[PDB]
């Protein structure tokens, strides 16, 4: 029985939309008709109620692969197997302004920790999210006309550990944004067999937001997410 | 400045009381003279009152290592400097019972991610605790009669990965329990120039509350207003 | 200037087919108009004609990571930008016959070697195909009506020691068949800037091919490949 | 059975003289007595007749570790077990000339991989030829009066990657030339059971012709044919 | 059976106080009670005598963790359980000065063959000392007015490859002094389950001794280090 | 300025015979003209002599890669430039029988410590030692008929973790003897710019002796060791 997210088996849909912030999913359930919040311990705020004609959840993940994994296998425990993980992120090429959007089409990392744990070597495993779900994600916001961009993003470990250098170094290997979770989803949904994908707000620019512009850009693009979620 | 934990300038103390439950952060806060919440962002409590009347905090870290350095990073920066972390742990010796207490001496860790990312290479720093700060700990616990072990903990980064040859891998390693924050909190310490130390309390035993909780939160605040 | 390769400048095309094998270089030439072979030195056949109203190359890149990444930086240097490479490979599932077609999303591969001189460090860098190139290949495949599957695969350096437990593992990471070449063809493409993606002929399955049917399924395929080069 | 090299039984040698490129292989055939094609699959040429009335094998094994690995399993799986490698290699230090040639006493490798796949960790093997077959080599070429060095090499696996500082760094371990399949070649061989041997013609100088490769190839087969 | 220190068994005590230098074992053993030459072999010298009724030997360990690695498992074959090492080391702080003494609390280490073949893996092994004796350590030398620092070492394997970015990078990693064998010490005796301890003697600074200078602190120190071995 | 050998330049021959037994060299030196010893400090014998009109030392090493790289660097600061390690080998092999010899062509090793330090990363550097000084070796022994054998060795970090696995992998991979000195010494070398060699005398065999037995074989090859150190 899960000893993070305490909710009733049940209580947790298939489809669930995981973000970082407790707080945007407090915001985010609002989208949903009739929410209940389903799971409060240690902060991980879940909620569970209806969009079209389909059950969903908007649960939060905390901040880092470690916490993630645990909330993911928790939530699957309970009977989650689709995911899309709706974060903020730092841009790494010039030419992607605040408050776009990116869709995730792979994820860079740092071999060790979780990985070796999970993967028992060192192997480089391929970090991808779902191919049809991220092009269902494609559709569902060219269709509300939201300015995104589709790329590879690193998955960081430390936050404050991230120099100009670090800047040139992941841009020039394909990355056009750093976050600090994807390559967690897309491995261990790749190996429990979950099907998952990405978007990310671009919050900051670091080869160059406000907290209401970060919700304006968050509510006009969950929009996209919820239909494809429950399409 | 700090992007997670928006506090305002004087509201974190200098001596932290650590706790990766927020429910647990708000629970010890009621040991607290006048407690006031000084932050709440991204579901990462922190308090700030007296004891002893001496000025401390007692904050959320979330977790995992990538957490809790964004955590340590962010309170540091607003005036933190003495970090005790307080939180659960699973034993790897059978000799251990539910709610007795761990303090911990050191953290094994498998290399990678966060490490190499601050360390800039795979070599194997030692991990350990504020060396004075943990004795007081000791002093503290001994005092309350409160029933403890010294020793090493693995720090995991992986919850529901660790497996059956775990426990004998571990143990016979020095580690006598299981944790998933120490080995940053004490590696980041020592690069930082932080003192820290960890006690835990025994929440479930892999070779085999509140009250437990409460009954030992009075010695780490005992020891964080020395 | 080129070492490997040493067809004339303007005689490679920016759109490229790339083979391993130069028999199969030599029987997929018969598909362009008016072609003719630019390269034969060190047996890395290289054919460039017209197909539709474009221009065209068939390449060889022989066996390996350290082969194709040569091959491919030649004929980058010769003005080739856009590589598609379509080969052969192992089924790790069972549910995949031999024939059938798999375009490939990831590549899964041991660190070291060719990744470290290339990228300077053990990072598990996102080893991921052109988004919109493989979205194209799909459509192209979907409209021959030809059998396919969506998936990572993973990027071999010793054919020779592939032993049962291989196949548990890498199937279990999600990966549904093994090959030699697309890590390195990814990674190098997204460090290069130049786009690329793979389609692969199923030739044996590990979980459970004729000279003949292998022919019969790559001319069948290679009509998809050409017309979405050239797209 | 072999599905790259498409050759039938008793077709390949028990000692065979391999090259990378098709060509040179089909330009040493000439210096065999009666040379026939006995293989032509993806492009790997392989010739067997005789010299000194010995039967020999010349075989393509293209470029990089991978391939040569390949080439070199299904050949044993032909009845081959005598291997010498005649290749080109580009020089690191500034007192070797082009066209002379460079006997391999070992090879130097980055990890991963081929061999991590073969041996099953990252331990360092020993990457080295056979010990008689080296002398003999030197033996061979010496009577020839050919401008031979003696020395170790490293195997790059990314002939375009090969920078600047490259050339300071493996001169300054012991390494007097850089080629691709020398370590492949050797750490298979001793793994397998192989006899196996080097000599490079010098094609560049990075600190700084089929005359050259024909005037040793005579050397080279003398070697493996006595 | 141990091959290199061929003292028979009963002539070697539960607690050792173990040294690099066979001279320090020497002059060393001139403290006990009717000191007794038990091995020369190989020149580890080891002395076993009386030091306030009980039993206790001096031995030398050589230089490396190779070395000490053979040496304590023999020892301990012979009966030995508690081990407290006694050298020498370079500081890597500017503020502890020549003849002071560093009672150690921990062991950085380059991951690597010895770790490797015992541990059978690159896991970060926390390498400390035992706690209540390191304890008994400091209570020892305080009480007899002598001057010492208590932290984190540095165990070395390459005695000459010791630079100036070497010094920046191991002191900002909380580490006062380099060695060479303690990380060997503490990791082994945690796996074999002996108590270990350390202190040493600051015999150079490398952020800014006569081998007089250094017998006078050796001896000076050396009854604090025997009465917590017997105590 | 060596702070281990304390010998005078001048007293330390270009030539060195090097061996890890104290013991050893104080034999050895036996077989030279008017043996001078010209160190003693911890331990480590030095001897110099002359033999075959030319001068030589003898010196001991002690046990451990990081015990011979001091050695060396300080022997090579004091003149030393040529190396013959003179030791002892387990056989892990079946027909190589206690008390014959074994000339090395090349050592393995797990990466790590002291290699990572002086190399400055983790690349498999060839260790091998001189090729014209090791055939002059094989030359000596076969003008003496004693029985050799040539082959790579493993140089091991960790003697008491050497069972049963151990054998089998090793000498599956081409080594036919375990010891533990002979890859930091060809390697550093290698580095260095020094010639060096290695002959060892089979003390056991791992795969299926007195001390009176051993002294008999390194003695009757002594003379081939130093006949090649001074021819
Ligand atoms: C700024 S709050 C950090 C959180 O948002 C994402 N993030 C946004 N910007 C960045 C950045 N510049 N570096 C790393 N993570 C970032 C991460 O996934 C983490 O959970
Ligand atoms: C039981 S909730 C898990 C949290 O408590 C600690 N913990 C308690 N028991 C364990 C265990 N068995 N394994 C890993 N972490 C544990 C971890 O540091 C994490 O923040
Ligand atoms: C069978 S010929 C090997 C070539 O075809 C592909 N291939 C096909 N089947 C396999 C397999 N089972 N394992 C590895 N590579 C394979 C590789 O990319 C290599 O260039
Ligand atoms: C010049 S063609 C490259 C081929 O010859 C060898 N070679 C020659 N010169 C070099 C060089 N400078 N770097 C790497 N390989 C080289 C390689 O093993 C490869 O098969
Ligand atoms: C100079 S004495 C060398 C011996 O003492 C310790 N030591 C003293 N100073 C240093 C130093 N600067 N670097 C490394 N080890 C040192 C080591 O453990 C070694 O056995
Ligand atoms: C038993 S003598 C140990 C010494 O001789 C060599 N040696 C002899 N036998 C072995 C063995 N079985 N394993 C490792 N080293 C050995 C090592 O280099 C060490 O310095």
């Amino acid at each position: 029985n899960p000893v993070h997210i305490l909710a009733k088996k049940g209580e947790v849909a298939e489809r669930v939309l995981v973000v970082g912030d407790p707080g945007r999913a407090r915001l985010l359930s609002t989208l949903l008709q009739n929410p209940k919040l389903t799971n409060e311990n240690r902060g991980f705020l879940v909620y569970t109620g209806k969009y079209n004609g389909e059950t969903v959840s908007i649960a939060t993940h905390g901040i880092g692969g470690p916490s993630i994994a645990i909330v993911l296998e928790e939530l699957a425990m309970l009977g989650a197997n689709v995911f899309i993980r709706y974060g903020t992120t730092g841009a790494l090429v010039p030419y992607i302004n605040l408050g776009e959007y990116i869709i995730v089409t792979g994820a860079s990392y740092n071999q060790g920790g979780l990985f070796y744990q999970y993967l028992r070597d060192n192997a480089c495993v391929a970090s991808t999210p779902d191919f049809e779900l991220t092009n269902k994600l494609v559709t569902s916001f060219s269709k509300r006309n939201l300015k995104y961009y589709v790329g590879n993003v690193f998955s960081s470990d430390a936050f404050y550990a991230e120099d100009e250098e670090f800047v040139k170094k992941w841009s020039s290997r394909g990355n056009i944004a750093v976050e600090m979770e994807c390559a967690t989803l897309f491995t261990l949904s790749k190996v429990k067999g979950w099907k998952s994908a990405t978007v990310l707000v671009v919050s900051d620019n670091l080869a160059k937001i406000t907290k209401e512009e970060l919700e304006k850009s968050v509510m006009d693009g969950a929009k996209a997410v919820l239909d494809t979620l429950t399409s």
